[PDB]
């Protein structure tokens, strides 16, 4: 009932969500614990942008899995646009889709453009591209590039503001944030009579809840035996600072995305920072696994530079692109970590060994631009009402990690196209940033 | 009469006369005075502009006449001296330059008055993307809807012209030369004559400056110390400046100068202040007013102005709009109009005055006498000792009888805006820029 003790673990992406879901629901005994005052360092929601999109299905081409998908943007789109603690931190300026040969846009038109019903604008050729933003922006070749435009229903998310947002309205109905270390820094699950009862923090203490939410992004993995159905990945970014008139045509941008390279979106209000991401299949940190003899677990850590090879991809991204910038110096760059499912799909669900644990993970890439309303379709879980389409597909699923191959790409390309090991970067194979 | 102990007085301490005053004292000459009514550099020198372009053409045998064979003279020795002379070099970069127009008329007479005749190799600029090409990304971004060009690599490029001016000031001063140069000590009002000679020059304090010779180099202010008989038309031309930022401003070095016959030109933002200089193309604007002494008839008087025509600013977006749009709506930091003046044919004007024998005339810059600045002054020492050389001399003779019954409103060779010359006393008071005012 709404008078129930209900315990999030994780106040990131999810868990504020979440938290603000349950406040609205009428829930009058919330208490959310992290280890980081919001916004976390390591929550991969904690970033001046990410990409929103939402795109429906023809009725011909649809397949359960992205049904459910555009089931959750499609929420996520009409909050971005109505709630106003979501609605200010959403800039609809448009999304492009792009690759640069012919077996990567092909993929594209076949993925994404062909089942959907938006009516996307094909760029055929570098002029094509440096015309969907203002003059000066994009001065690049483009070299071999085509791709498609969707004007409308997709942009970006400022999505650190958003989380602050969300944090903030769920106090203000009442929910109780324990977040610091070590009184938030949950360490282990507690258990009685084979059924969660709460969780225990580094403190010592231990909070006792009638249901437990465990929202930790990629550090759940650390929390539960998800018996393989959680990959900890990391991706990297870096910020260049733009100057202060230069700064002024690089308003109101389209996400340029070529999904073998990397993506860029326009400079932050605050800072004045430009992000590049280079896309690549993902960094894992494979260790032992401690309750796997002779197998590797891939575990995360947090780190405020990335590696050279990282940069380099950057690099090579704004030669194409913005190559007037591709030699400025980075101001900022950092590893940023979520966790894949292995078919890249929520995973958000009853634990069926532990009823009173729900988990709610397995962002897989595509978590943030679902603040708005994930924790809707969480607490829809936790009433154990969520809708079947949506159900099926978010389940608990282990049959499906069986002997998981952990360096499987999972429809992600770039780089060397393959899944890296930081344990495999040496200790002066990164950025400095800050260090001279 | 003519020698080193001859006393010389040098009337305009501009872009010609701080030249001249330097090539004098390296010749040895001891006794030199200056006068301008302003200190160097002056506000009103055409010469006082953070660029000016440079550019030399050899022509083929067949495709000259004696006035651009003459010019070529001109820019050779010019050439030679800004990539060589100590006072100069420092100020000269040799970025190249590209001259383009944007209607197959325009297109045309490029081809044949600029490019065919000239030696030359040219490359072709045919696209957009062949213009943008030319300079680094992220600089012109425009479509350049209808432009056709031609860049000339090496052998022209641009000048600092005030730094310049500057700078051959200080080394004629380190050597020797007298500048007088504040009003009314150096406001020449007059020439002053005996014996049907001139004598020397009187100041606008009422003091009389005897001299052996008499060197009048005052631009275009010039027209009103002498009777030219036509010979020189006093007419203006206008620039603004943009501001650039601390990070932009680094993508926008070594630039070829873009010119546009019938738009304008940039030239890239100068070291001090990063501003971005753009000139809107037309054939001139003068000041008609009636003259003095020709009842009925006009004359072209100049005034100084730090600011420009609406019109003008408007012709220079125009122009930024067609290269780099992304700064077509950037606030003006600085502009003005300057003056230069004109002869019948558009060829410089140095010669002995052959009813007053003690007077040089060095004057008729009709744009295009700054690029001249390391050299000019060395033609017009020799003309004063009477062995200006063969190519040139007889192009740059006294000639009123070329400009008898001369049509002021002549465009000269020169295209953009309304193809016609425009008149400031057709320019409201209210229809000017508005830079620094509240
Ligand atoms: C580089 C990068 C680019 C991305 N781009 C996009 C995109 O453009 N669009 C998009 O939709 N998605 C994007 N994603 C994915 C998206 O960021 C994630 O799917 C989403 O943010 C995950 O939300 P979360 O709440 O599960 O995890 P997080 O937002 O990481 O929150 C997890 C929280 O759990 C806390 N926590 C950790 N350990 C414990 C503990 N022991 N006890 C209590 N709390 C703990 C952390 O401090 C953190 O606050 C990207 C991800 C990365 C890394
Ligand atoms: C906007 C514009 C752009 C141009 N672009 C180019 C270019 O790209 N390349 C190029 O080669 N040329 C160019 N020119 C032409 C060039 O500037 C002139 O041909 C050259 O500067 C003229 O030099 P000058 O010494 O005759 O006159 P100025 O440099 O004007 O000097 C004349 C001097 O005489 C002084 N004076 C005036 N009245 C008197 C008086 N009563 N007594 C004493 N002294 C007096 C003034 O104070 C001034 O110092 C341009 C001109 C303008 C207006």
């Amino acid at each position: 009932s709404t008078e129930s003790s209900i315990i999030v673990i994780g106040a990131g992406t999810w868990g504020c969500s979440t938290a603000l879901h349950l406040a609205r629901r009428g829930y009058k005994d919330v208490t959310v614990l992290d280890p980081h005052p919001v916004p976390s360092p390591i929550a991969a929601g904690n970033d001046i942008n990410k990409i929103m999109e939402h795109s429906e299905l023809k009725d011909g081409s649809s397949d359960p899995r992205s049904a459910a998908f555009s089931t959750f943007t499609r929420a996520a789109l009409k909050a971005w646009k109505t709630d106003p603690v979501f609605q200010p931190y959403f800039h609809e300026t448009g999304f492009i889709i792009s690759g640069h040969t012919p077996a990567l846009i092909d993929h594209i038109r076949k993925d994404e453009v062909e089942p959907s019903e938006t009516n996307f604008v094909k760029l055929e050729t570098a002029e094509d591209f440096r015309r969907t933003m203002p003059p000066g922006v994009l001065t690049g070749d483009f070299p071999g590039w085509k791709g498609w435009l969707h004007k409308s229903g997709a942009g970006w998310i400022h999505a650190k503001k958003a989380m602050i947002s969300a944090f903030n309205e769920a106090k203000r109905l009442g929910v109780r944030f324990v977040t610091g270390s070590p009184e938030g820094n949950v360490v282990s699950l507690v258990y009685e009579d084979g059924d969660v009862v709460g969780a225990r923090t580094a403190d010592g203490r231990v909070h006792k809840a009638h249901r437990t939410i465990l929202s930790a992004g990629a550090g759940s993995d650390s929390l539960l035996d998800f018996k393989k159905q959680l990959r900890p990945t990391a991706w990297t970014l870096c910020h260049i600072q733009m100057g202060p008139e230069e700064v002024k045509q690089y308003r109101n941008l389209p996400v340029l995305f070529n999904i073998a390279k990397g993506f860029f979106m326009e400079p932050d209000e605050d800072k004045h920072e430009l992000k590049i991401c280079d896309e690549h299949p993902g960094y894992c940190n494979f260790l032992p696994d401690p309750n796997r003899p002779g197998q590797e677990k891939s575990v995360p850590f947090a780190k405020h530079q990335i590696p050279l090879e990282a940069e380099a991809r950057a690099r090579d991204f704004l030669h194409d692109t913005m190559p007037h910038l591709a030699d400025r110096p980075l101001s900022f760059a950092r590893i940023c970590w979520d966790a894949d499912t292995p078919d890249r799909a929520f995973l958000i669900d009853r634990h069926p060994e532990h009823p009173s644990l729900l988990v709610a993970v397995g962002g897989s890439g595509n978590g943030a631009m679902q603040m708005p309303t994930i924790g809707g379709f969480i607490a829809d879980a936790l009433e154990s009402k969520l809708q079947k389409e949506v159900k099926d597909i978010v389940r608990w699923r282990p049959e499906t990690a069986v002997d998981r191959d952990w360096r499987a790409t999972q429809n992600r390309f770039g780089g060397p196209d393959r899944i890296m090991d930081f344990q495999q970067v040496g200790e002066d194979q990164w950025t400095k940033i800050g260090e001279s």
